[PDB]
């Protein structure tokens, strides 16, 4: 099996989108500009498990430009973009993903990505840690072969920390999420644009005048709240951390609990990465045609199982859009069956912010393969100078003119002018 | 002989019907209208030909006119703005509709003409958007004019035309400026666009707004929404304008305000909203950055010089329907959206149904006003009473769960004002 | 006999003069007016009595009327709104002014009366704010009316009164509604308040806005600015309103909109802007949170029941000038600002001079219009032409370095429009 | 000398302001509620060097409620609020500060605060580190007596890091600035309100329609930019860090250099904590009546010395407001003589956000005196649980209803429900 996709006839349209995407991802293009003739990743066979989209396609191709075999699966069962999976398949790269996978077909795709023509994998590129947990639970014999792993998302690094703690994480990993460039842009500015896209494409509902409830006010919650506020929704935040909770209050958001908010929320958006956020007792109290969705990583935040078993009727409006009628006569509109809505009902984050995440990922793959010394078995961060490098590579596109310290100023501040300008603990 | 309708695919009726049901729940203005008039059937004996974007929202409007006892026949007012499943639902209901997404300039005029004659005779009411149907009748069917009781016009361009026609003594039918109803011009035009513009752009291009420079030509009600929407997603918005007052507003709101001659060198994204010709020209295109996105959301596609692109470009690649990517002799590329047609309906579903409920409630009211009170309206261009305007707004407060304050008799008397009638003078600008 | 003036302290003249010089640099509208008319002296032979907040901005306005050849005598229109050093500068220039910060209701009426008679005879022009001077003359000096050529009225309350007077047939002098000039109502009322409200509150209390719940009564132009300003600093704004249209706007903008009966239990901060009586009552006060701040920014102090506080409170402690801290029987405390008078001028310097330049340019123009074109204006309530309105805006574009677009002859002809005359129809609401 | 103030007759008015302030500073009131009968600080003699204002008055009194002698000076020469310094003097607490100090009178005030009735000081409470650097340079014999120090502001902790690095910091210190509760509220939300207050009171200029230039886009720059944006200024950011620079670009701010910005800026606000930000060549290019000011800690960011020597004329408008005329005929309005404008031309930050900083400061003083073991000679942070405690103590006032994890959810997330909910590196 050379690959698996929904349609290879879409590869042509796919190639167009990539050419456009490339122009929006300077960070990744510098890497090609800089490491083409060098091929640092020479020898590496990188098994990837990220959302197979136009943005990821460009990432994959960049990894190859640096000289490395790559096999790919999708980490979510509806995130994949058919034409993007096609253009990568047509380029001679084993990709196993499509938009509409079942749970068995999802697990089946990750398996094809483990063995290459010249032996098993030696690098993981994961998000959420499905490919990490799989190789640790099903194929522990392949763990000594793997040299490094790089994790994209917040749930998958929290899981990589829980593994190192329980002494089961046998391979060294780099936390790419906690790069400032990822967490404080991707999670923040990314969802701020793609949440509403997902919701709009699915429902075409008016945001203005509505009351929107956002569970969680971390980086993702912040972006979602800001977005809905932008279109003149009234936003209500729920939260368990007093610091995050206070941040939201100081921004003019009412902060209460779901038990209260469910009685006035028109729109619901879980962003906690936690279970049991919206339950049946919430559903029973919601206004008619309340719109419920999730933008956390796993579909564990909404009790969809309750809606199935307790709804009077379930009308499907179109793919990833269900309209339940309840025994109280009012209806609930659920999106993407609880799975993340921005990739399930839209095209995910725009290419530019992904260039920031994926530029981090290239460096995270280079470091783990070019300097296997620095990184023992643990959970490490990328050095700030490299984190700043990613930011610097995107300034050009945005036409940003950056100031440079005089020698006198550098001496006053006691820092090297090229040198990272912030201490490690700096929170931006 | 004569077709019953013509649409993309009648199969999409079942799907459209679901959309209609959902939309109905978002459009209290039209539903109250139904609950209030379905028995009295005020529009009985009216034969209304409509030229308006055949969308899900318009479907709900059409079925409301029918419930009010009218006979309706519809065509879209833009070749790209029809939503096929919405047309299927209406067609399957038994309503003569002539609209599909992707019409030729030829087919578009054909579609309108299929509406002009009903089984019970010719049209006697006009529900127009942009003035296309108004102009068509006044020009190719002037003999039909005396049998038309009135016109209601939806958008700014259309009513401008009407006023011009009135000033040149060529308008022969009395008309109602529905656009300049407060519940239309200050909500539909402003808030509607504020949400639908971004959506049009996203669907078409999937581009990051944050960090982009955006150029909005025009700062009327439409431009205000667009600027607001763009800046919300982290773009630095630049504005162009000919009205010094509008210009002052934009500056006071923190927007840089300059000329297109200047902005074309800065913009990553360009949005025309002026309703005027020749806003973006070849000289502008030649200075734009690589992969600049260019789109219009004014009523007619006369604001961007597309024919220049076609003639002077060295490459033209269709990325997908209504998304073309040109390359110019300088090697930099220009993304055009919907062949210069309005991008919110061209590349997306237009305004959300809730704000359209305001637009369309005003429409229904104007149709009742013209049909049943002809004597109120002599040949001219008229506004709805402020009372009916305020009534529209009041109809949408419930769904948003707004709680309105009531004047005490003292408060009212102090203000010299009815507790229940225009809380504002005519010239009030909200 | 008759004093030349009366002000707090003539010593503050030197200081005020500096402020005047700075202000002049921020008010191009008035300066262009000077450069344009100082030689022609259009207002020669005019004897203008003014009742308007004696601030730095007004000083600049006064000296502009003098440069235009007029004889001016001034009193403030609010007992708390005068800025002493601004009054000193005017007094020292030789202009009869009667104003100081901290006037009694008695002294305030006295101050106005000192303006009614000039050395060269009685007043023949009125420049009023709120209608106090208009009503005074029509009531206690009706014999003076026939020798008055016209009136210009600055604020919403004042023009409402004028229209009422016109509808009851008791207005005997022709007047110009300056408030409903676009360059006033959409800038002064909106943007002016957006900056000066917060400043009034800060100076008075130095309280954190972020994290507070704020209740704004009224969502007209003034309320819109206040809501905007408060939400900007991280307050959750709640709105009350009687006009369903205004209410819809507020909701569409993301504000919760309910009744004062409800809000009084939530608010940390309360801001009245309705221009109506009895907005906040004892029943409201009794439910407010501890140390709730309460203030008004409408024209008259009739919106808050201060006398209730005085009579029913168990404690009253003056914290500092125009800041009183009550305690109620429930043990919770209420902070009142400026005895319920408008808080932006009461506890701060009012609007910044730049936006006031728009208000005051319209004023100067109205005075020239009434003085030199009486025949244009018969007894009634009139608007300035849109042309002059647009001219005001154009005068302030330069300082902000705005670059305005010019129509091509084709573009204009397409739009059926002068390149240089009202770019909008009358009913346009901007 | 029992104290030194501008007027003790203002103590009455001062007491009123405190009673009001107290109601806005719940965080500090809980500390009194909790440690009055306990007097943990019993034995401590705390020499303070913070801005002597209404907010600080409440802090001082809280420290005393916990049973500790306190002497106080002001760290800036125009920040002090007379009536607040009066109410503390009248309460029997040696305070040496007033609004209008000279440089010699400033140094003179810090000296009185060193020796108490029962011996020299044993605790520092500094900001900027003037009292820290003084005792290290002038009175090193008193260093062994001092048990702990707590630093408030960003410049004073960067200086405390430079001292520990050069092995000259002989006493253990707690970094209070880098508490999330301080840096991500005080610096951020505080200046967002008090910058414009300072500018308004000084000039009464219209913000709308103006172009404002903000040097720096850290926590302070972020607040200042957001504020000016709020009133419809067009804001331009200058910056040396690509990450901070990119953040500003993704928020819709034009990011260029001062060399460009000076030619269109109507208003100028330095927030870098760095020298030589605005020089004569910038001044020469500025528009007429450009308004220049600074909200960084030291008055080193603006070249006022240049304006004095090169201006044609210098008209004083009122205190802390100069209007220079230049040889090009255009004028510059300088505020507070370059010193920080929010405390020099207004009343500083509102009491509520200060309650967050000062609640941190109490815990920082308790920890250094109650548990002298945990903190050796270095630069330490407060533990996240205490940082979250500060946030929690303010939720009540704001009417925030916080969610609590179920046992099931806590187990899913693998965290204690009371337990800090974020990893150390979390950036909020
Ligand atoms: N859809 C996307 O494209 C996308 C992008 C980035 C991250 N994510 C996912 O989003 C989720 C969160 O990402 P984050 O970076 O926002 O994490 P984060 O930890 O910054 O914020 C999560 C917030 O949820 C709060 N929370 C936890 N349980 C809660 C509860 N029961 N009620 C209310 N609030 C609660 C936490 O206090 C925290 O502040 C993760 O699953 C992450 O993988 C998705
Ligand atoms: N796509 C939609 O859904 C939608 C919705 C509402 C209105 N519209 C259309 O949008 C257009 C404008 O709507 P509006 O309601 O904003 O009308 P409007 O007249 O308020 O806006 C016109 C603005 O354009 C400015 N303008 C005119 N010529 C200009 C030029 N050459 N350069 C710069 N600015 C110029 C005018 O001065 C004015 O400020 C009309 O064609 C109207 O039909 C479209
Ligand atoms: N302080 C200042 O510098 C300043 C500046 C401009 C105007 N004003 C004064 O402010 C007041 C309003 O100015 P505006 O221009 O906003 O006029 P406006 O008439 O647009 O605002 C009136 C708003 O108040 C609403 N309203 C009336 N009674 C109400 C009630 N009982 N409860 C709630 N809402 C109610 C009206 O429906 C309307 O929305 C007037 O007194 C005007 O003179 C003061
Ligand atoms: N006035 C107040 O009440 C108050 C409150 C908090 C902090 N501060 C002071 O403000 C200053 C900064 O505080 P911060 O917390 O904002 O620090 P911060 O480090 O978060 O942000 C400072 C920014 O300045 C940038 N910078 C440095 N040199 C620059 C240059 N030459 N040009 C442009 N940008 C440059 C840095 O990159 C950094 O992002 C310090 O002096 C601090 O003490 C004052
Ligand atoms: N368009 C996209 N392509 C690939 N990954 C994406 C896209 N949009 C969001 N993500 C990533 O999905 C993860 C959520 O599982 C986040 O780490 C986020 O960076
Ligand atoms: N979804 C929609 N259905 C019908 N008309 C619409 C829709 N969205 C915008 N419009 C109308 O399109 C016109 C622009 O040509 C405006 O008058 C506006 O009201
Ligand atoms: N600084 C000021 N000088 C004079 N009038 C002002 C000032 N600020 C606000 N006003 C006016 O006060 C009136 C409210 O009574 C409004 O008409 C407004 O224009
Ligand atoms: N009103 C105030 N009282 C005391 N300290 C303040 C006040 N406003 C700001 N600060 C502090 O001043 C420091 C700047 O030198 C910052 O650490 C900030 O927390």
């Amino acid at each position: 099996l050379p690959y698996k996709v929904a349609d290879i006839g879409l590869a042509a349209w796919g190639r167009k989108a990539l050419d456009i995407a490339e122009n929006e991802m300077p960070g990744l293009m510098r890497m090609r500009e800089r490491y083409s003739a060098s091929k640092p990743l020479k020898g590496a066979r990188i098994a990837g498990c990220l959302h197979m989209t136009v943005e990821t396609a460009v990432l994959i191709e960049t990894l190859v430009t640096l000289g490395a075999e790559v096999q790919w699966s999708s980490c979510n069962i509806f995130s994949t973009q058919n034409h993007a999976a096609a253009a990568i398949a047509k380029a001679g790269i084993p990709v196993y993903a499509w938009k509409g996978e079942t749970d068995e077909e999802y697990l089946w795709c990750i398996e094809q990505t483990l063995y290459f023509k010249d032996g098993p994998l030696n690098m993981i590129l994961d998000d959420g840690g499905d490919l990490t947990n799989l190789i640790h639970t099903k194929y522990p014999q392949l763990l000594p072969g793997i040299r490094g792993i790089s994790e994209e998302t917040t749930t998958g690094v929290h899981n990589l920390y829980k593994m190192m703690a329980n002494g089961i994480l046998k391979v060294p990993a780099i936390n790419v999420n906690d790069s400032v460039t990822k967490s404080k842009f991707d999670n923040l500015y990314g969802c701020r644009e793609s949440l509403i896209d997902g919701i709009k494409r699915a429902t075409d509902v008016m945001i203005a005048g509505k009351v929107a409830v956002v569970a969680g006010y971390g980086d993702v919650g912040k972006g979602c709240a800001q977005a809905l506020r932008g279109f003149g929704a009234r936003v209500i935040i729920t939260e368990i951390d007093p610091i995050n909770a206070l941040q939201a209050a100081m921004e003019g958001y009412e902060v209460t609990t779901m038990d209260e908010a469910c009685q006035e929320g028109n729109i619901f958006v879980t962003t906690t990465g936690c279970i049991d956020i919206i339950l049946g007792r919430h559903f029973e109290q919601m206004k008619d045609d309340a719109i419920v969705c999730n933008i956390g990583h796993f579909d564990v935040e909404i009790d969809v199982k309750w809606l199935n078993e307790n709804a009077v009727e379930k009308v499907n409006i179109k793919p990833q859009v269900d309209r339940y009628r309840l025994k109280n006569g009012r209806r609930i509109i659920l999106l993407a069956e609880g799975r993340l809505v921005n990739l399930g009902c839209a095209m995910g984050h725009p290419s530019f912010v992904m260039s920031n995440s994926f530029t981090n990922q290239v460096m995270a793959q280079i470091e783990l393969w070019t300097h296997p010394d620095k990184y023992p078995v643990g959970v490490h961060f990328l050095p700030k100078k490299l984190d700043e490098a990613v930011a610097c590579a995107h300034l050009g596109k945005l036409n940003v003119k950056l100031t440079k310290l005089t020698e006198k100023q550098a001496q006053y501040l006691g820092m090297s002018c090229d040198g990272p300008f912030k201490p490690d603990h700096y929170r931006y």
